[PDB]
């Protein structure tokens, strides 16, 4: 039967896809993520598919691997699935015209969403899904979350009888994470609509050794085409079969489909034909403006492949005169994008009216499609009736726009409810308005829908909540834009955002804050909020949540109260009813620890209602003084550009105001100052033994050395207390810690390892340090950075240099980006960076925020992000191309050395030539030739005095987590490192996915507890270290900050130095691991992971044998015995323990004995004699040769594959024997 | 000058991608092959491109390695191309989106030939490159030898001068192995033609520590599409 | 019933051997990362590469299993980097099988493998 | 399974025009390429001895455990253990925590001592 | 009375261009495509053409 339920598009298609499949090859990859990992847990749960079995999910290295593995398992006999999304699905691609080709019945479950160009984007769109139209998959559409569950079902029905595999689709985020409730089927019935003839027949066609076939032959020009052409009768049946499983699933349901559907006037003059959930809300402006009398229509498009013009037709009213076809993609240079084509194509073949077709292209990356937006596509049909337009954004520079009215009015159906909520990131707030959607649905007769919003800050985020709940199906798929309920949970919004807009006349807005008094409040309500307020004469409530959750014990814990407010206030279901439900759900969940934590949440429910008093203003808001504007100095680019997307204006940023390339300028973070820790470090100058250990560990560059002459000092404010500096080097300089307090994430790490048992460093709340902080950050960061005193890669001294990688939104406390601050340290300058695809390019360059930054001589980190596959490649081609340019410009020094070029002229480029190589000597001689070759802009000086750009020696890094680095991007690194080349690869290895959710890596070790891995990962950690120490000729080391700092700087200087590949791994915490006691002891963790001797470190050194001793060298000590407190303290391996103690156990010990054998193998490595040696280089010369030149026999076969230009000479093929075989047979044969 | 010679489509292409390019990043697939095996003997031989350098030529693991090292190349201001076809175009779809959306000048000579379906084929047909036509790279078809050679020469022409990459295409074994007598230009001809302007840009936008830039960001619903309309003026 | 479904089966009844056959070019090159994958996952699979220390078929063009001096395509000049140690990398393990075979060698010690490996 | 090298090196490469080619070719590369060659097996079959007269080797474990189950690496955690991404958004998340943003329980338990008020 | 129009430039696809080649006494057209798209209501060419001939409206 039947089954009612909230959830969103992705589990309502996960619930069919687990039921209907027996295997599934998956990789992660947002927003399609969830699928595989609900699956997962499902089948660890115990779930039956239709065959009454769990599912067999096996996590592959890449989208590439699971597409493979799903096509062996299809081959091989097993109804298969997978789940994916943008990049993962181009590169399935290959595979997919296999799939097809081969008539297997595969779904693929796509949650659509665009794919990486000028910028990446993990948000919704066509572009992946139409990137695949021509494997020949059939495309079922889904437009809503009804719709996923209803359409994944045909596909898997459709797959099986059709033999076609089906590519089942969703927008990403848009349909994917939207909540609804909605209808679900019975796994009996979804098994009662298989048809079983055609299951057999499957079965037995695969293969299997007991009756053979081949498949996947190589075939010539006489038959391939016959071969390509001979599935054609399976393709013309699927369309039939789509709709007969549309109406035996509706026979089920009572929910009817076509392969295109129509809704509007039956006499519609205009008509949009669209696909995905932009229906949902094209249908719902239908329903409101031909109410109105407007004779408007819409196709929607379910069966997107095969396109059956018939069936489109029948859906097409004749009175249409205006077609309007919206794509949900760009192809550059096309005529058109995909189903514009199809719809045209269409008219053309019916040969008869033709009406006005039209093209638009709308939402690419989740991009808003409102029903205003609606109300433009339908209004430029009967107005100018633009072609090849866009909707949603102003192209002030193609002049493509639709012009969009935001006073269109509210279409929702009539008794909708529409909530907002504006939260801070971990405040609970999105939690319980998931919560009270299920509550609100399960005992309502109303349709519930919720959608979120979040912040590319992994931290101090703020999120927006979308709810409606209303008595009519609710099909706004779009945010809230005129809110019944507006509700601000966190107080420092007030004034930064704009919280009120578009709220109804009326409406609710309730707010947290402890501005309880009207004095408190009109002294911190902004003007434009009290005038909106009074205006629309909003039913204004204030409630100190936090004085609240700290008295009935919840400690300043908000979220019971504003869950409180909703239920109260917001109006959609009655009070009584309401708080009793509430209530009976709080016994639900919690009821855990005794009744003192329900009684806690039901004291604080009955504290809100009653203090969820009426707020009562003044009249005079009417017009309160309109504030001044007291806004600090910054660049014209933060304020064009940064500070308005930073506000949630970016959607008003026309095309004029983005680089055509997409790139970015270094250095936006400098003016974010969030200021969102809790508590930031304040410096005790009397404790401080001036070490700088504290800045060298910071996760966001949050401390300040400052070493300063007493002429620096004269305008210093009197508050900023420095030290005479200690040391030799540092005689005569003051010198002082400054705390960034507005840039702090105040996660402790710097407090939690400052030496001194007596603290030189305090965590106190950001407000008792900020007033005095602030002008004294900002009065330090004027003073010179002291950089020459003393030695750049020394601890103390690393730190008088410029960070240049600062107050990225990494997480508090990350252990990734303290390794990166401090490598710009050493080579920002000049440094070329190929990112990884992860979390550190997601914090590394998330728009509009650019940690990456310049220095006082604007020199600074090369950046960028490719793809999540290919960093290596990335960075070997930087490579490339600075060995042919630098290798251009050596050739025109030795050229105008043959020259009349003056002595000096000539002194220097003899320098740059010998020094081309070294960062100090190519600098040297190039600093000279800039000087020296100024305004030349003749002739061969001319050229060389144009290059000065590649005069020093750059640096070449490729930075990656583990799961690029021992995974997807294993074989790109494995290639790159093997060519010999000098790059740098700087792997952050977190032992996870982190960026995505914590899925398991190859880098996992054993018996962590991750996705794809939630019972303990039963293999162990990859050895990607000794793996490529088998080279010989690659440097490899580890490191681990915590432990040894000094041996992370050296580590550092040998890896870079080092004349080839160099391979650094470095132990990164990460909130994923759940550190039990904070990430502020990331560090100590840090420590320990080597001290127990689970991350031993050591570094293979290639040159050391080239001299005779041995590269490998060990730089920590035998395990401790400590390793089972480490684990312990991380909940990645605690929660294992507490739920299956027995395996935990075993786990754990065999993780002991892991690393202990590893260690003693590594002992041995340190004492061996033996060891691959070898020199730098040698040889070259001009010259080619080939393989076959002069030999005996053929060397090339008679294929068209070998056959070159010069090929096909007579040789000895082979065929007569061998060399002493035929003159033996000669001498025999005599005569 | 012009030159009459005897040769294939490949090397009719080859011969000029060699002249053009100061890097290559190569994966052998048939029948583009023979391209790369050239490039790679020419630059052993010494021979020089327009820029009097010998081309920078490395084979990859694959076709996708290739063509991020050819996007990286790009991206790090060097003229770069890549012979490929087929499985290796495939492969190589995801950066070509990267490279496009980047506005840069790569090109890519492609001997257009069938993908593996219900059988492998080596042969010519245009499955593949219709397959990357939503890529956002230029299109140019060349429709026998002496066209190879000349469009060829048109694709990095302007390929350099509009920042869009090219993809030079030639049916498989049809036209890529077939022999004909055809005029060749020589490299001095094709080095006078190049856009020296457009080209001393493409260098100065390129990736470099001494004038950095943040390349490849990731973008929310805000901003996207508006970044992706942004590049409309070139196409 | 039951014993229909059981009997409709019998091409499952019997052990099966999954074999992946493939040459250098593909076990140390392009096929590396799924290669590396499949075998750390614990699964029982038979890889059998057959080395022929270069990509045969496409017309003798270098690969990873290349050795040092060898002349290929793109080694014009002989491969000046030495051949990878897929071997040993996949050793690193220490739960797959991994083993060296030649025939003219040792008949005897490939069929051993062949019955230890599978 | 095999013995130490046994000196045919050279004559096993020259015997192959993979190798002999580049001979007649450039004969100072070769030859100095054939040598490295030769120190290349040397050193890895030395290796191999070592690998096969170590007493250092790991246990191995087939497979067996599952334990009927799973759970999720953030259950029951005391600080956060996924960001507020849209990209580590799930059915189930959105429960309040500590985001590491107050400092480390014992910072955090020592700030109250020190406030105590 | 025969033609044929042979495409260069496949991508960007400029129609201006290709009606500059196209003969105004052309009553039939075929568009022939080196490929297949399984399920497609054509191939890529012919699909680009159509859209031409749509667009103009004549
Ligand atoms: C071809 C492909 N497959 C999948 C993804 C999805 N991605 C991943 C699985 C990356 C996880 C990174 O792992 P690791 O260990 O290397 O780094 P770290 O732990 O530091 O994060 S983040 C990323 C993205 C942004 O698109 C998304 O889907 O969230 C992708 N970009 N490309
Ligand atoms: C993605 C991709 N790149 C390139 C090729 C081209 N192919 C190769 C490079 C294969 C050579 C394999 O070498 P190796 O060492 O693994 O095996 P062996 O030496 O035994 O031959 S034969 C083949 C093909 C048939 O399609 C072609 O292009 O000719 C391909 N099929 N797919
Ligand atoms: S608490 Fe953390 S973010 Fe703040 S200064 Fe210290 S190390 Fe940096
Ligand atoms: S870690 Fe502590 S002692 Fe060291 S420089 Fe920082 S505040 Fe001073
Ligand atoms: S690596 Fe972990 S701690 Fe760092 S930004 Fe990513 S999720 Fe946060
Ligand atoms: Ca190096
Ligand atoms: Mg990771
Ligand atoms: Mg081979």
């Amino acid at each position: 039967g039947k089954k009612m339920m909230t959830t969103d598009g992705n589990t309502a298609t996960a619930h069919v896809a687990y039921a209907m499949s027996e295997v599934a090859a998956i990789y992660p990859i947002t927003p399609s993520s969830t699928m595989g990992e609900e699956a997962d847990d499902w089948a660890a749960q115990g779930r039956k598919n239709i065959f009454g079995q769990t599912l067999t999910i096996r996590e592959m290295q890449s989208e590439a691997g699971a597409a493979g593995a799903v096509h062996g398992a299809l081959a091989a006999g097993a109804l298969t699935t997978t789940f994916t999304a943008s990049q993962g699905l181009l590169l399935m691609i290959p595979n997919m015209y296999k799939i097809s080709g081969e008539l297997l019945p595969g779904v693929f479950h796509v949650t659509a969403r665009a794919i990486a160009a000028h910028a990446l984007s993990i948000f919704g769109d066509h572009q992946d899904i139409y990137a695949a139209r021509q494997t020949g998959f059939a495309m079922l559409a889904s437009s809503s979350v009804q719709e996923a569950h209803d359409m994944a079902l045909v596909a898997h029905l459709a797959a099986i009888e059709s033999n076609v595999p089906f590519m089942h689709f969703f927008d990403g985020f848009r349909t994917s994470h939207e909540i609804q409730k909605i209808e679900v089927l019975d796994y009996a019935d979804m098994a009662s609509l298989v048809n079983q003839k055609a299951l057999a027949e499957f079965r037995a066609k695969s293969m299997n050794p007991e009756h053979p076939h081949v498949r996947g032959t190589a075939q010539n020009p006489d038959i391939y085409f016959q071969g390509r052409e001979a599935a054609n009768p399976y393709y013309l049946k699927v369309p039939g079969i789509v709709a007969e499983y549309m109406q035996k699933v509706a026979s089920l349901t009572g929910r009817s489909y076509k392969l295109f559907d129509y809704v509007g006037a039956p006499d519609a003059e205009r008509v949009i034909v669209s696909m995905g959930s932009s229906c949902e809300t094209i249908e719902e402006v239908i329903n409101h403006l031909a109410a109105k009398g407007e004779k408007i229509g819409l196709i929607k498009v379910r069966l997107y492949r095969p396109f059956v013009s018939e069936a489109f037709f029948a859906a097409l009213p004749a009175s249409a005169k205006v077609i309007t076809v919206l794509d949900r993609t760009k192809e550059p240079g096309a005529p058109g994008d995909p189903l514009y084509l199809d719809v045209c194509s269409a008219f053309v073949e019916r040969g008869e009216a033709m009406p006005k077709i039209l093209a638009g292209r709308y939402g690419l990356g989740s991009k808003e499609f409102s029903p205003a937006m609606v109300k433009s596509v339908y209004d430029n049909m009967s107005g100018a009736k633009k072609n090849h337009f866009t909707v949603g954004i102003e192209d002030d520079v193609t002049g493509t726009s639709l012009p969009v009215d935001n006073a269109f009015a509210d279409t929702t159906p009539k008794g909708t409810i529409q909530c907002q909520f504006w939260g801070l990131g971990a405040d609970g707030t999105v939690g319980a308005n998931k919560q009270a959607i299920k509550i609100i649905g399960d005992n309502t007769d109303l349709f519930a829908q919720g959608y979120f919003s979040y912040d590319s800050k992994k931290s101090g985020g703020i999120t927006i909540s979308h709810l409606r709940f209303g008595e009519k199906p609710i099909q706004s798929t779009y945010l809230v834009n005129r809110a019944d309920y507006v509700a601000c949970h966190n107080p420092a919004y007030v004034g930064i955002y704009d919280i009120l807009e578009g709220i109804k006349d009326g409406g609710t807005f309730v707010l947290n804050s402890p501005w309880s008094s009207l004095e408190d409040m009109d002294k911190h309500l902004p003007s434009g909020i009290k005038r909106t307020i009074a205006n629309k004469k909003l039913k204004f409530y204030n409630i100190d949540a936090v004085k609240i959750a700290t008295d009935v014990g919840l400690g300043g814990r908000i979220n019971m109260i504003m869950q409180t407010a909703f239920f109260k206030l917001a109006g959609v279901l009655p009070f009584e009813k309401a708080v009793d439900l509430l209530k009976k759900s709080i016994h639900k969940a919690y009821g855990k620890k005794g009744e003192k934590i329900v009684k806690m949440n039901t004291d604080a429910v009955d504290q809100a209602v009653t203090s969820l008093q009426e707020f009562k203003y003044p009249d005079s808001w009417k017009d309160a003084p309109a504030e001044t504007k007291a806004e600090p100095m910054t660049n014209e680019f933060f304020k064009n550009v940064v500070k308005p997307i930073l506000t949630q204006q970016g959607d008003k940023l026309p095309v004029s105001a983005f680089e055509a390339d997409g790139r970015f300028p270094l250095g936006t973070s400098q003016f974010e100052k969030r200021g969102v820790a809790i508590n930031v470090p304040q410096w005790v100058p009397e404790n401080c033994i001036q070490c700088n250990q504290c800045a060298f560990v910071c996760p966001h560059s949050a401390i300040l050395p400052v070493l300063a002459k007493e002429e620096e000092l004269v305008g210093a404010p009197a508050n900023f207390t420095a030290l005479e500096a200690k040391g030799k080097e540092l005689k005569g300089y003051k010198f002082r810690i400054q705390i960034n307090t507005l840039d702090c994430m105040g996660c402790g790490n710097c407090a939690d390892i400052c030496p001194p048992k007596e603290k030189a460093l305090v965590m106190q709340p950001l407000d008792t340090q900020r007033d005095a902080q602030v002008p004294n950050l900002e009065y330090a960061a004027r003073i010179p950075v002291k950089s020459e005193v003393l030695p750049r890669d020394s601890l103390k001294g690393s730190q008088f240099q410029e960070p240049l990688m600062e107050f990225s939104g990494a997480c508090s406390g990350c252990g990734e980006t303290p390794y990166v601050r401090v490598i710009t340290q050493l080579f920002g300058e000049r440094m070329f960076i190929a990112n990884a695809t992860g979390c550190s390019s997601i914090w590394g360059a998330s728009a509009p925020s650019m940690p990456y930054k310049t220095n006082r001589l604007g020199q600074g980190p090369a950046w960028g992000n490719s793809l999540f596959e290919d960093a290596a490649e990335y960075g070997f081609g930087m490579n490339m191309s600075m060995f042919a340019r630098r290798t251009h410009l050596a050739d025109l020094a030795a050229k105008a050395l043959e020259s009349d070029a003056s002595g000096d002229v000539k002194e220097a480029l003899q320098g740059w030539l010998a020094g081309k190589n070294d960062p100090i000597k190519s600098k040297e001689y190039g600093d000279k030739l800039k000087k020296l070759l100024a305004g030349q802009k003749d002739g061969l000086l001319g050229q060389i005095a144009a290059m000065s750009d590649l005069y020093t020696k750059k640096s070449v890094w490729i930075f990656g987590g583990d799961g690029w680095a021992y995974d997807i991007g294993y074989g790109g690194l494995d290639h790159v490192l093997a060519s010999g080349e000098d790059v740098n690869v700087f792997v952050m290895d977190t032992e996870v996915y982190s960026n995505t959710g914590g899925q398991s890596s190859k880098a996992t070790p054993t018996g962590a507890v991750a996705k794809f891995a939630a019972a303990g990962k039963r293999t162990g950690k990859k050895d990607l270290a000794r793996m490529v120490m088998t080279y010989g000729y690659v440097y490899v080391a580890t490191v681990s900050m915590g432990y040894s700092k000094q041996q992370f700087l050296k580590v550092l200087k040998e890896a870079e130095s080092f004349p080839g590949p160099s391979l650094v791994i470095a132990y990164a915490t990460c909130i994923n691991q759940g550190l039990r006691k904070g990430m502020g002891k990331s560090q100590d963790v840090m420590n320990t992971a080597v001290k127990s001797g689970y991350w031993p470190l050591f570094r293979y050194d290639p040159r050391l044998a080239a001299q005779g001793k041995n590269p490998f060298q060990l730089d920590s000590k035998a395990p401790d015995g400590s390793v089972e407190e480490f684990l312990m303290a991380q909940n990645r391996f605690a929660v294992l323990d507490r739920s299956f103690p027995e395996d935990a156990k075993r786990l754990r010990a065999q993780v002991a004995h892991e690393l202990d054998v590893r260690f003693k193998e590594l002992e041995h490595m340190a004492a061996t004699n033996i060891f691959e040696s070898f020199a730098p280089a040698g040889g070259k010369a001009d010259g080619s040769v080939d393989f076959g030149e002069g030999a005996e026999f053929c060397t090339r076969d008679d294929t068209p594959m070998m056959a070159r230009p010069d090929s096909g000479e007579a040789c000895d093929q082979n065929r007569a024997g061998t060399s002493e075989q035929q003159g033996d047979l000669s001498k025999r044969t005599k005569k």
